[PDB]
């Protein structure tokens, strides 16, 4: 323990697609809470009721923010076995670039499931397509594999280096 810069990516996409074992096998065991509070404003009477009198709060229908904050880099994230989740792209985008640093902060496009070719719905030259609109590298992933894992994060690291 004696490195010099500590950085934040974030990997975002639909359930399934392959994230949590994506980075446990990026990693290898790190369940550890980083942790704050978090606000929960409700608004409070003191009514009376006669049968007593009663003190009641009222509360109504966040965490996200504090996820893409300080999020230098993004691993776009979907399930090759899902033309669904390749379209979802589109929208988990929208929000990535409302919530981030900047506006087109730095993404790596990241198709998972690549081990499944049986299973495939989502084709090179589609995502590659998508890639290149984004302007942004793509990678054909496996994390039962380990399938281009650690090269798609790096390819992000280096990204994410460029400075003045
Ligand atoms: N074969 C294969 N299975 C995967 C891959 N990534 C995830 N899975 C499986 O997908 C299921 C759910 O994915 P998981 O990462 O745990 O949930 P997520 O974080 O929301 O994407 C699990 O049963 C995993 O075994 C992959 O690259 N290849």
């Amino acid at each position: 323990g004696d490195y010099d810069y500590l950085i934040k990516l974030l990997a975002l996409g639909d359930s399934g697609v392959g994230k949590t074992t994506f980075l446990y096998r990026y990693t290898d065991n790190k369940f550890n809470p980083k942790f704050i509070t978090t606000v929960g404003i409700d608004f409070r009477e003191k009514r009376v009721v006669y049968d007593f009198k009663v003190h009641l709060q009222l509360w109504d229908t966040s965490l996200t923010t504090a996820f893409f904050r300080d999020a230098m880099g993004f691993l776009l994230m979907f399930d090759l076995t899902s033309q669904q989740s390749f379209l979802n792209v589109r929208n988990w985008m929208s929000q990535l670039q409302a919530n981030a640093y900047c506006e087109n902060p730095d993404i790596v496009l990241i198709g998972n499931k690549a081990d499944l070719p049986d299973q495939r719905e989502v084709n090179e030259r589609q995502a590659r397509e998508l890639a290149e609109k984004y302007g942004i590298p793509y990678f054909e992933t496996s994390a039962a594999t380990g399938q281009n894992v650690e090269k798609s994060v790096e390819t992000l690291l280096d990204l994410i280096m460029k400075r003045m």
